[PDB]
C-alpha cells in the first residue's frame, strides 16, 4: 500500500460536492484526496458575473497547484469541461503530476484546438431542453451565463444515476459564465514539451449517446493519450452512476503510473 | 385517496437545501410538492456570512417564500435544529398558511422559553466543540463574527450514524454561520399564543442525537408543549441523512393527520 494524492476537478455547473462518493471511498481506503470548487462553483464565494475571464474560473486549481511542493506528486482527474482546467495545470506545473486522467474530459492538444473542443461541447448544452441563458451585458450583447435546467439534468446528465443524486444536483448546480472562444484559446495553450510530457489516461464513460462517443473518439484520435480505459453503464456523471467502478479504475491508474 | 401536499424544508446551521436531498427525492417521486430552501449565506445562496450580520437577512429567503405563497395554499413546514427559529418566526407571521409545523431536533422557543434562552444553550453545544472555530473580522475588541464547523465535529457530533459519503458531502458543502447577537434574535423571533400557538406543532426526537443533549430537548418540550412528540430511533442529529426513509414516512403520516 502506497499512499497517493488524488485531486478531483468537476465539470460545468458542478462543484467539489459531485465527487462525494469517490471522496468517501478514497478517504476510507487511506488515500489523500482534494476535491476542488472552481470559480463560482459549489461553495466558491465568487458569483459567475465576477469571473468573466477563464483564468478567474481556473484560479482555485492554479492556486492549489502553486501551493504544492514539487516532491508532493498528484493524480489529477478532470471530468468533462474539467479537462480544460487540468490541461492548463499540466502545462504550468507538469512536474507535479504523476498522471492526468480525463474522465470523458475535453482533451485538446496541438492537433485539436481548445476552442474547437469547446464549441462542440457547448452545442450539446446551449438550447437543450429547459437550459436557459442570461443577458447581464444587455440584450444586444452575447448571452452572459448559462443555467442548467432540472429536465436537462434528468434527461441528459443524471439519466443512469439514483434519483436522490438528481435531487442533490438540482439544489446545487450553479450558472456557468459563457467564456469567449478567444479567451479560452489564449488561456489554454499547450506545448509538447510541458503538457505533452505528462502521462495521460482517457476514460470513456458514456451510454445511449453515440454522437458524444464519436466526439470522445475524435479527441482520442487527434490527441492520442498513453492509455484509453472504459467504464460501462455510465451516464454523464460517472462519479454518481458508477462510483465503485470509477474508484477501482482510478486506483488502478494510480498504481500503474507511480 | 391521494392528496397532493406541499412540504417546505428548512435546514440548520452550516447546511443548505442540499442536506434534504434524500427526502426531496422521496417526496418528488411520490408526486408531492417540496421546496427545500437555502437560508442566507447557506448552500448556494449568493450572500457571504460577513455580508449578513442581521438575523433578518439570514431568515429572509424563508420569509419571502412564505409571502409569495398562493391564495389558500397550506404547507407542512419542517425545520431542522437552528431551522426551528426560522419556522417559529414563519408561524408567528403567517399562521394561516401553515397546516402543521415540524421541529426535527429543532430549537423550539415559546412565550415561556424565549428565543435567546434557547440560543445561548445551543451555542454551548457548538462553540468550542472539538475542531470548531471562530473568526474575528471586526477585531479583538468586538464579538467573534463567524462560526466554522470542523470536520471532526461533523464526524463525531453530527454525522456519526450516517453513511460516510454523506459526511464527505457535508465537508465539501458546509459554510460559516454569522454569530448573530442574542439581542438581534430576541427582536426578530417573538412568539404569541394566538398566532404561533394556534399552529399545529409536532416535535421529532432523534434518539441518538449527539449534537443537542436530551436534557436541553426535554426542557424545550416541557416548557413549550407541542401537540405531539414523535421519535426516530437510531438517528443521529442529521435524521435526513441517517434515517431518510423513516423520516419520510413520518412526515407523510404527520401531513395526513393534520391536513
Ligand atoms: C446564538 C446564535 C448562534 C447559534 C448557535 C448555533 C446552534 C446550532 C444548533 C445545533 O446544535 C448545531 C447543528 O445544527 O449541527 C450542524
Ligand atoms: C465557447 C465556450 C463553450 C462553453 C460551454 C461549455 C459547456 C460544456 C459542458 C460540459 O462539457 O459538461
Amino acid at each position: 500500500f502506497v499512499k497517493k494524492h488524488f485531486v478531483l476537478v468537476h465539470t460545468a455547473f458542478h462543484g467539489a460536492w459531485c465527487w462525494y462518493k469517490i471522496v468517501a471511498l478514497m478517504r476510507s481506503s487511506g488515500h489523500n484526496v482534494t476535491a476542488l470548487d472552481l470559480g463560482a462553483s459549489g461553495i466558491n464565494p465568487k458569483q459567475a458575473l465576477q469571473i468573466p475571464n477563464f483564468s478567474d474560473y481556473l484560479s482555485p486549481l492554479m492556486e492549489f497547484m502553486a501551493s504544492l511542493p514539487a516532491n508532493e506528486k498528484i493524480i489529477l482527474v478532470g471530468h468533462a469541461l474539467g479537462g480544460l482546467a487540468i490541461s492548463k495545470a499540466m502545462e504550468t506545473f507538469p512536474e507535479k503530476i504523476s498522471v492526468a486522467v480525463f474522465l470523458s474530459g475535453l482533451m485538446p492538444g496541438p492537433n485539436i484546438d481548445a476552442t474547437t473542443v469547446c464549441t462542440k461541447a457547448g452545442s450539446a448544452v446551449l438550447g437543450q431542453l429547459d437550459n436557459c441563458v442570461t443577458y447581464e451585458n444587455g440584450p444586444t450583447n452575447p448571452p452572459t451565463t448559462l443555467i442548467a435546467g432540472p429536465k436537462f439534468l434528468a434527461t441528459n446528465v443524471y439519466h443512469l444515476s439514483p434519483i436522490e443524486d438528481l435531487a442533490l444536483a438540482t439544489a446545487l448546480v450553479r450558472p456557468l459564465y459563457l467564456y469567449l472562444a478567444e479567451d479560452i484559446s489564449k488561456e489554454v495553450v499547450l506545448s509538447s514539451k510541458r503538457y505533452g510530457s505528462v502521462k495521460r489516461v482517457f476514460i470513456v464513460a458514456t451510454e445511449n449517446d453515440a454522437l458524444k462517443k464519436e466526439f470522445l473518439k475524435l479527441m482520442i484520435e487527434k490527441n492520442p493519450p498513453d492509455e484509453v480505459k472504459e467504464i460501462e453503464g455510465s451516464d454523464h456523471v460517472t462519479m454518481m452512476s458508477k462510483p465503485q467502478q470509477l474508484f477501482t479504475t482510478l486506483l488502478s491508474i494510480a498504481n500503474k503510473y507511480k
